RNA sequence: UUUUUUUUUUUUUUUUUUUUUUUUUUUUUUUUUUUUUUUUUUUUUUUUUUUUUUUUUUUUUUUUUUUUUUUUUUUUUUUUUUUUUUU
């Protein structure tokens, strides 16, 4: 089956490629300029705007009698990079919404109303944009609405998304994204700035239910087994302030605790195009199905492949303010961060894989990715993840558990006078948990969080990776060369 | 001490809590501003005083206790009339 999954993935990407090629020709993009990651972003952006069904309802509500509003409902704009003589600039490409719909309906089928097929791939793109926004600008103008601070922001990977995508992206969003959503849903229940809703998810659960259930379900799919998932089960029976308080403490606990939260890679569509043209310029050996997965070393193959000759803008100006500034390899880091979701990964790990030193925001420099008045083109530094690694989704051992099967209330076939490993107390706990015990949960789990943090603050002594874990060479997807990132100071 | 059935799968993967590979919604806004903790641009109360005084630290104009002595002595420093040790 996984080979056929790589094939369906390869077709999915080939569709995105065919759309993008058509989009590039549609706005008049020069052949070399098609490679541009900024152009990837611009097309992907335009597709979000067109596909924003909610905002289209609202647009209609204010579209009024004005013939200028009505004509601009037919036009679609795309700010794109165009180059000449090694210099580069923006152009305002324009095509009608039916032109964009034609390409989309042609490649994905007339039933774009299969919200699953278009929304899956567009969720992944919107997530990549959300990633890049998150590394860029700490979401300030959105958090002035979404009302929460920097630590909450760190756990809120993917929370730059338009609301419609948040259901689609369930697995990969950082726990804070869900938490912030719930906290803001309680504000919406005061403010009326919202419409409440009901949904269903085939292949997962045919349950037919609201944001309340949906969020709690996603929260259960994320939280740590035992106490935190038990708080997740309690959650419908917390009062609203108890929900906010619980959310806060769980969010804080999630700053340490790393239960199942899903990584993903999303390279830009122009990098997928770059992979196609690379395969072409390699004369019939690099095969996209070999790269066609949301997981595993195939992702590092694809990124380092893009690291041969892919192209992007350099503005002389900065996403910065002081006189200290730094090079395109920092853009290359930013791209990597956005592509693999590295924003809360270990910089030391990354420093060894990228095989160059890593950084914090006080040090990070980049451009805006938005097509320029004037600037210059640049191409990729070779092989950049000169070491790779195996991906993953949870803590090494989470927390200390019970005996695995022994030390329970002993059985006795043989008629012999005996001691016993008497354990009726934890047996009665297992009965209490499976019967759904409900008295003293909030505080109980608050305390359990307090002491679990302490236990973890011991467990750190070995709580570090899946036990084969090292930064192997690109000559060593074979995991032959186990080596550590750093000793310390 | 006793007596029969058969339509969800096999000739491998670690020290491990849950479907590990699969399947759809939509009425609070976008095509810029810095090295930054909170709505940065908006919306009502009322019973201790007025139409002057200096270069200035506190109520500047107000409100109660009682067991060691009286109806004299000099130009003046301390109990001026009193109370136990011995190689």
């Amino acid at each position: 089956t996984p080979e056929e999954q790589r094939a369906k993935n390869a077709k999915t990407i080939l569709e995105n490629i065919q759309i993008y090629e058509r989009m590039c020709d549609l706005f008049g993009v020069s052949e070399d300029d098609k490679l541009i990651i900024e152009n990837s972003i611009s097309i992907e952006r335009m597709i979000r705007v067109v596909t924003d069904k909610k905002y289209q309802d609202k647009k209609l509500k204010n579209a009024g009698s004005d013939p200028e509003k009505i004509a601009n409902a037919g036009k679609v704009f795309c700010r794109l990079v165009e180059s000449t003589a090694g210099k580069c600039s923006a152009r305002l490409g324009m095509a009608l919404k039916p032109n964009v719909e034609a390409v989309l309906t042609d490649v994905l089928g007339n039933e774009l109303d299969r919200a699953a097929v278009l929304g899956k791939r567009m969720g992944f793109s919107a997530m990549f944009k959300s990633n890049l926004e998150e590394v860029l600008y700490q979401r300030g103008k959105n958090q002035l609405k979404k009302r929460n601070a920097a630590e909450t922001f760190t756990l809120s990977q993917g929370a730059s998304l338009e609301a419609r995508f948040r259901p689609i992206m369930e697995k990969h969003l950082g726990v804070g994204t869900v938490v912030a959503s719930i906290k803001n849903i309680l504000a919406s229940k005061k403010n009326g700035n919202y419409r409440n809703k009901m949904v269903r998810k085939p292949g997962g659960n045919r349950e037919s239910w609201s944001p309340l259930e949906r969020e709690i379900s996603f929260l259960n799919k994320k939280l740590f087994p035992g106490p935190m998932r038990q708080l997740c089960k309690k959650f419908e029976y917390l009062n609203e302030q108890e929900k906010q308080l619980a959310l806060n403490l769980m969010l804080d606990a999630s700053l340490i605790l790393k239960p199942q939260v899903t990584h993903k890679m999303i390279m830009p569509w122009s990098m997928w195009l770059a992979v196609k043209k690379y395969a072409e310029m390699n004369k019939g050996s690099p095969s996209l199905e070999d790269l066609a997965a949301y997981s595993g070393v195939r992702a590092f193959m694809a990124f380092n492949t893009a690291c041969y000759m892919s192209k992007f803008t350099i503005g002389k100006g900065i996403v910065g303010d002081a006189e200290i500034m730094e090079n395109g390899n920092d853009k290359m880091q930013t791209l990597a961060m956005a592509c693999f979701g590295l924003a809360y990964e270990d910089t030391g790990i990354v420093a060894a894989m990228i095989s160059q030193p890593m950084k914090k925001r006080y040090q990070l420099r980049v451009g805006n990715f938005n097509p320029p008045e004037k600037g210059t083109i640049k191409g990729t530094s070779a092989g950049y993840f000169h070491k790779w690694a195996e991906f993953g989704n949870r803590l090494p051992f989470n927390s200390f558990g019970t005996g695995e099967s022994k030390q329970i209330s002993n059985s006795g076939v043989f008629a012999v006078q005996r001691p016993s490993t008497t354990n009726i107390q934890r047996l009665a706990e297992l009965m209490a948990r499976n019967t759904g015990e409900t008295s003293d949960n909030f505080t109980q789990l608050v305390q359990k969080i307090r002491e679990q943090v302490g236990a973890f603050a011991d467990q750190k002594a070995n709580l570090r990776e899946f036990t084969g874990g090292y930064i192997y060479d690109i000559t060593d997807v074979t995991k032959s060369n186990p080596k550590i990132p750093q000793l310390g100071g």
